[PDB]
RNA sequence: CGUGUUCUAAUUGAAGGUUUUAGAGCUAGAAAUAGCAAGUUAAAAUAAGGCUAGUCCGUUAUCAACUUGAAAAAGUGGCACCGAGUCGGUGCUC
DNA sequence: CAATACCTCTTCAATTAGAACACG
DNA sequence: TTTAGGTATTG
């Protein structure tokens, strides 16, 4: 006899009951515990609060990288174990002295100084090449043997740094002059195409190539200086393709096929002889010429030095640092010191200022030290070919720094070359290991090979040929690349939604091909003129279509028919169809698309050799690299001539299919001995269609559908809930809005309610690449023209401005950037007919009235003029393709009369899937009760409101919604949910199909949800109670039921529980803090003293334990007892409950009283003295919890007086809550007490309190708006949760937090139930 | 069916930052102090650690009490009416 | 004690897989 | 992307 509303979302997820008069009622519930109260009553209103969920993304940020950093010690580990057998015959402890060259002197058990004991010995190393690089040229440049440990330590160094493999190949070290070579490219090149010879024209190829400028504008610059070329011509390709890039010569080639080529790409070498084949092979000697230059010249931009004389280039760069940084270190102290020495010391002695020391010394970076001494430079005239120096940001330089990532592996490996090959022959075991040492940097897990799991690993993929110790030597047989290369990609597959054990076969599949194929001709009629009724095609006829039409050609026509097949064989000259479009929309492409290759079509309609053509496209459409790709085909590779196989690899597929396998021809009919492929073969007289096929009961079918839909009987609804896609932070309040469902009927005597209303309501780095990017493709200087950075795109005026490249997107014409604000920021689509700021929609131009009719989207007018404006960005991206489909809606018909009857549908109907789970798994849950028919019985009434329903219902019907004055309004948004859901299937139970879970026109449609929202308007003229005239049900009463929404919504008492959950995360602040005189630090690994060693800092506990104990005191070590809290830190929470006691006491704590071990979690609650209540935040800390009710009059106020949006609502009503505003104009003063009282009574925030009052009583003569918003600003302190620093309108009020959690334990403690309805109230005495 | 955003989840890799230690600091002076030369680099750890010792795992998710279960999760708390500062009373059941 | 105030790893790169959502 | 709990520091 009641209906149950409910209002979920991110963090809030509120509930209410009503009567059946839409009252909510008073129930009178038991409490458990000690304390005098044994029964308390409180209204049925339900609510919760808590924590948003989070994510799992940075959670597999560290996952990820904890694999990456062991496995980085893995690496130089394998160096050690191959050497510690020479290195014992050269020293015995070097090998434990970089395993002990972390700790101090004092635990330091070997001889300090690393590489050569005595100091003496070991400073020459740090003072003839003190730069570790300066060590590298050296044992590549020079021929004189060397201290093994030397090299060791140079080996060491690039295996720890790598370096990065985004380019993959081989390069050999001869790109020694880009400018000479290129001679030999075009020189290669000139004789391959004499026709039209090329010139070298005195170009500098090196300084106009490997200057820093934009990957495409230097073969610009090249080109350009070039005589008479193309940049699309076969030679500007080549040109970009030796700078790493994309480029196309199939325009010169008019290749059927496009060819994108790359170097760094991995099918480059085979991507080439594929297409060079196609070509004569001449052109390889043009071909691995140009990789020349690229080789050479990707060199360039790490070292622009010459490299003749140094083989090793970048090892060798960093070298050029030094010295730039050497002249110029004391360059800039000797220019110091003959003008402005009063200010040495606060640039090199002192770190705290950016000073170089600082800059060294402290915590600064490259940057900010820059940005210190630009004025300091600036105001010295000692120095200007420094000035330049810096803007350049070339100066004195660190060898460690960021951009060291645009660094190749390839000299890390190509030095770590050379001096194997320079001291192998002194050493014998480098050479016998110099592959196994080369094994180790060269290396790299694929992605698809899985964690190298040893079946102990959650995430592990791969399985192996053999069980034994995989090494990066003996890696590629242990795995089984494939079986490992399989399961990478299909454990991601969707499953059949008929079939869960059959996984789903690609969307290229044959059989999927011969299914799209067979049943789309399925439903053809034809009529020629003497057939009586038109008949469909037969079994003979719909295979022979698919024989000889088919097979042959990769779409087939209407017109086909009636000439091809019917004329041609079936003899109708003229024939009538009516199944297809002029096209037929099914393709056996995949048919045709295997035909080129492998040339045999008679093969292809064998039967026998059909399980290859689905097992090969299976092995095609999984991978993605050639490479590997070949593996699995050189199993059929037996039947096919190599020129096959080399043009087989070539086509990848990708996308994958719906449908199970077995289901297409697999589930056979008992009765009557056919597969569904069988079926839509031959049907007698009639065919049917798939879904008629597993839906006909006559047809086994659907009985062994059904037999897969329950087998396993789901799962539990944690393990369902989990399973959904959407929002972390959805699901985790899907979860709570059913127990609390469960309890709810667990309340009212568990009967079932009569209805269930649930509503679900509704970025800086990335906004500066979209930008980027576009003016690159699009070409303009327009972002060079004027600099923006991304800390100004987040108001939109200036973002789309960069977005239209500086020109409006209706007239045509450039804009200024500085006054944006005469610019008015229109709507490609109107938000009458849907709400929406997205960019997509949002866009700016000169003015509103240009683009077109408002109540259409810009008009035939703009769409001309403009199409073209609008590829470019499409074509550059600066767009996007959804916004441009409705921004040229002009043409193609607009929005239709049935089109705005559509958005007003999807603003008032919920289109939205994730709430409809939500929907599913109520009714579900709720009714599991049968009718003897197949029908289901629902007694419980599913609904689904969205946001606007009561979005409106406030600013129309005199409620207004303020978030921030109180935490009950989240609940407060369900009680209008349960009425008007329940008002609505109660008054118009023809919606009961678009408003409940379970199974042209338009102009009036517009009026039909435009106006169904009205019984609840007396005026517009319509009766005060309004009753459905079917049933004779009256369902509302505009003097009553008005009212019992105010008394409901007036109330002073509402269920609010923040959810207690066991803090989870990381042990304490990732920072390092050093060596420190304080217990607060955490050791970061057990044998280092963060006396001695530091550490991490700061943990918090995951839920804080109540401990009454005695402790020791003074000298005397008498026991006292004390009661207190032990917050229990996430790393000895995982030792705590192993043993309480003996963890506990092992803290000190002596004769603990067991059974009052008090586990206490986060955001717990107790009630203490009078009235005030109080939320466990840790061991230290109180956040405070009690709810401030507003009053009815003065929560309306805030809304207007804020006048939030200025005005929106009729303006004959403008005027009438105008009077009001000023007519309470005092209930101002009536909130300072009302809001003040409640800071006396609980808060205890009298400290400040005095603060705020300042502010208002002297902040009186400023207007209404500015004010109303501002008392508003200061209810964060009244607000429920941890205090906050909040300021009045031009003074900021710093917070208060409570220190101490002293004052809580005296006090009675509660745990409340899911709810707020069950309790256990405890006194804390003793 | 095609197209593209948005986000969700798993695998493989790069570059910083940081924490001690190794970069023989010197000259006066008893001495806290003041004078000057130096600085860019390397080692190593990057959640404690765990046992199943894998080139594995170690931050998601789930959490009233209470009874009972290894974990999952099953089980426990009258009805109504009149009122309204966070539940107060009344009447009945009991 | 609790009133005052500074502090909290970041920036990239490459590959798969799925819904949920909106256009032709 | 700014919260909100740890932590040395000051009147």
């Amino acid at each position: 006899k009641y209906s149950i509303g409910l209002a979920i979302g991110t963090n809030s997820v509120g509930w209410a009951v009503i009567t059946d008069e839409y009252k909510v009622p008073s129930k009178k519930f038991k409490v458990l515990g000690n304390t005098d109260r044994h029964s308390i009553k409180k209204n049925l209103i339900g609510a919760l609060l808590f924590d948003s969920g989070e994510t799992a993304e940075a959670t597999r940020l560290k996952r990820t990288a904890r694999r990456r950093y062991t496995r980085r010690k893995n690496r130089i580990c394998y160096l050690q174990e191959i050497f510690s057998n020479e290195m014992a015959k050269v020293d015995d402890s070097f090998f434990h002295r970089l395993e002990e060259s972390f700790l101090v002197e004092e635990d330091k058990k070997h001889e300090r100084h690393p590489i050569f004991g005595n100091i003496v010995d070991e400073v020459a190393y740090h003072e003839k090449y003190p730069t570790i690089y300066h060590l590298r040229k050296k044992l590549v440049d020079s021929t004189d043997k060397a201290d093994l440990r030397l090299i060791y330590l140079a080996l060491a160094h690039m295996i720890k740094f790598r370096g990065h493999f985004l380019i993959e190949g081989d390069l050999n070290p001869d790109n020694s002059d880009v400018d000479k070579l290129f001679i030999q490219l075009v020189q290669t090149y000139n004789q391959l195409f004499e026709e039209n010879p090329i010139n070298a024209s005195g170009v500098d190829a090196k300084a106009i190539l490997s200057a820093r400028l934009s990957k495409s504008r230097r073969l610009e610059n090249l080109i350009a200086q070039l005589p008479g070329e193309k940049k699309n011509g076969l030679f500007g390709n080549l040109i970009a393709l030796s700078l790493g890039l994309t480029p196309n010569f199939k325009s010169n080639f008019d290749l059927a096929e496009d060819a994108k080529l790359q170097l760094s790409k991995d099918t480059y070498d085979d991507d080439l002889d594929n297409l060079l084949a196609q070509i004569g092979d001449q052109y390889a000697d043009l071909f691995l010429a140009a990789k020349n230059l690229s080789d050479a010249i990707l060199l360039s931009d790490i070292l622009r030095v010459n490299t003749e004389i140094t083989k090793a280039p970048l090892s060798a760069s960093m070298i050029k640092r030094y010295d730039e940084h050497h002249q110029d270190l004391t360059l800039l102290k000797a220019l110091v010191r003959q003008q402005l020495p009063e200010k040495y010391k606060e640039i090199f002695f002192d770190q705290s200022k950016n000073g170089y020391a600082g800059y060294i010394d402290g915590g600064a970076s490259q940057e900010e030290f820059y940005k210190f001494i630009k004025p300091i430079l600036e105001k010295m005239d000692g120095t200007e070919e420094l000035l330049v120096k810096l803007n350049r940001e070339d100066l004195l330089r660190k060898q460690r720094t960021f951009d060291n990532g645009s660094i190749p592996h390839q000299i890390h490996l190509g030095e770590l070359h050379a001096i194997l090959r320079r001291q192998e022959d002194f050493y014998p075991f480098l050479k016998d290991n110099r592959e196994k040492i080369e094994k180790i940097l060269t290396f790299r897990i694929p992605y698809y090979v899985g964690p190298l799991a040893r079946g102990n690993s959650r995430f592990a993929w791969m399985t192996r040929k053999s069980e034994e110790t995989i090494t990066p030597w003996n890696f590629e047989e242990v795995v089984d690349k494939g079986a490992s290369a399989q399961s990478f990609i299909e454990r991601m597959t969707n499953f059949d939604k008929n079939l869960p054990n059959e996984k789903v076969l690609p969307k290229h599949s044959l059989l999927y091909e011969y299914f799209t194929v067979y049943n789309e001709l399925t439903k053809v009629k034809y009529v020629t003129e003497g057939m009586r009724k038109p008949a469909f095609l037969s079994g003979e006829q719909k295979k022979a279509i698919v024989d000889l039409l088919f097979k042959t050609n990769r779409k087939v026509t209407v017109k086909q028919l009636k000439e091809d097949y019917f004329k041609k064989i079936e003899c109708f000259d003229s024939v009538e169809i009516s199944g297809v479009e002029d096209r037929f929309n099914a393709s056996l492409g995949t048919y045709h698309d295997l035909l080129k290759i492998i040339k045999d079509k008679d093969f292809l309609d064998n039967e026998e050799n059909e399980d290859i053509l689905e097992d090969i496209v299976l092995t095609l459409t999984l991978f993605e690299d050639r490479e590997m790709i070949e593996e699995r085909l050189k199993t059929y590779a037996h039947l096919f001539d190599d020129k096959v196989m080399k043009q087989l690899k070539r086509r990848r597929y990708t996308g994958w299919g719906r449908l199970s396998r077995k289901l297409i021809n697999g589930i056979r009919d008992k009765q009557s001995g056919k597969t569904i492929l069988d079926f839509l073969k031959s049907d007698g007289f009639a065919n049917r269609n798939f879904m008629q096929l597993i839906h006909d009961d006559s047809l086994t079918f659907k009985e062994d559908i059904q037999k897969a839909q329950v087998s396993g009987q789901g799962d539990s609804l944690h393990e369902h809930i989990a399973n959904l896609a959407g929002s972390p932070a959805i699901k985790k309040g899907i979860l709570q809005t059913v127990k609390v469902v469960d309890e709810l009927v667990k309340v009212m005597g568990r009967h079932k309610p009569e209805n269930i209303v649930i509503e679900m309501a509704r970025n800086s780095r990335e906004r500066m690449k979209r930008i980027e990017e576009g003016i690159k493709e699009l070409g303009s200087q327009i972002l060079k023209e004027h600099p923006v950075e991304n800390t100004q795109l987040q108001n939109e005026k200036l973002y789309l401005y960069y977005l239209q490249n500086g020109r409006d997107m209706y007239v045509d014409q450039e804009l200024d950037i500085n006054r944006l604000s005469d610019y008015d920021v229109d709507a490609i689509v109107p938000q009458s007919f849907l709400k929406d700021d997205s960019i997509d929609n949002k866009v700016l131009t000169r003015s509103d009235k240009n683009r077109g009719k408002s109540d259409n989207v810009p008009s035939e007018e703009v769409v001309k003029k403009m199409k073209n404006y609008w590829r470019q960005l499409l074509n550059a991206k600066l767009i996007t393709q959804r916004k441009f489909d409705n921004l040229t809606k002009a043409e193609r018909g607009g929005l239709s009369e049935l089109d705005k009857a559509g958005f007003i549908k999807r603003q008032l109907v919920e289109t939205r899937q994730i709430t409809k789970h939500v929907a599913q798994i109520l009714d579900s849950r709720m009714n599991t009760k049968y009718d003897e028919n197949d029908k289901l019985i629902r007694e419980v009434k599913v609904i689904t409101l969205k946001s606007k329903l009561v979005s409106d219902f406030r600013k129309d019907f005199q409620f207004y919604k303020v978030r921030e004055i109180n935490n009950y309004h989240h609940a407060h948004d369900a009680y209008l949910n349960a009425v008007v859901g329940t008002a609505l299937i109660k008054k118009y139970p023809k919606l009961e199909s678009e408003f409940v879970y379970g199974d042209g026109k338009a102009t009036a449609k517009y009026f039909f949800y435009s106006n169904i929202m009205n019984f609840f308007k007396t005026e517009i003229k319509r009766p005060l109670i309004e009753t459905n005239g079917e049933t004779g049900e009256i369902v509302w009463d505009k003097g009553r039921d008005f009212a019992t929404v105010r008394k409901v919504l007036s109330m002073p008492q509402v269920n609010i529980v923040k959810k207690t959950e066991v803090q989870t995360g990381g042990f304490s602040k990732e920072s390092i803090l050093p060596k420190r005189n304080s217990d607060k630090l955490i050791a970061r690994k057990k044998d280092w003293d963060p006396k001695k060693y530091g550490g991490f800092d700061s943990p918090t506990v995951a839920y804080s334990v109540l401990v009454v104990a005695k402790v020791e005191k003074g000298k005397s070590k008498k026991l006292k007892s004390v009661k207190e809290l032990l917050g229990i830190t996430i790393m000895e929470r995982s030792s705590f409950e192993k043993n309480p006691i003996d963890f506990l006491e092992a803290k000190g704590y002596k004769e603990v009283k067991k059974d009052l071990i008090i586990k206490l979690p986060k955001y717990s609650l107790f009630e203490l003295e009078n009235g005030r209540k109080r939320m466990l935040a840790s061991a230290g800390e109180l956040q405070k919890g009690n709810e401030l009710a507003l009053p009815s009059k003065y929560v309306n106020f805030l809304y207007l007086a804020s006048h939030y949006e200025k005005l929106k609502g009729s303006p004959e009503d403008n005027e009438q809550k105008q009077l009001f505003v000023e007519q309470h104009k005092h209930y101002l003063d009536e909130i300072i007490e009302q809001i003040s009282e409640f800071s006396k009574r609980v808060i205890l925030a009298d400290a400040n309190l005095d603060k705020v009052l300042s502010a208002y009583n002297k902040h009186r003569d400023k207007p209404i708006r500015e004010q109303a918003e501002n008392i508003i600003h200061l209810f964060t302190l009244t607000n429920l949760g941890a205090p906050a620093a909040f300021k009045y309108f031009d003074t900021t009020i710093d917070r208060k937090r409570y220190t101490s959690t002293k004052e809580v334990l005296d006090a009675t403690l509660i745990h409340q139930s899911i709810t707020g309805l069950y309790e256990t109230r405890i006194d804390l005495s003793q």
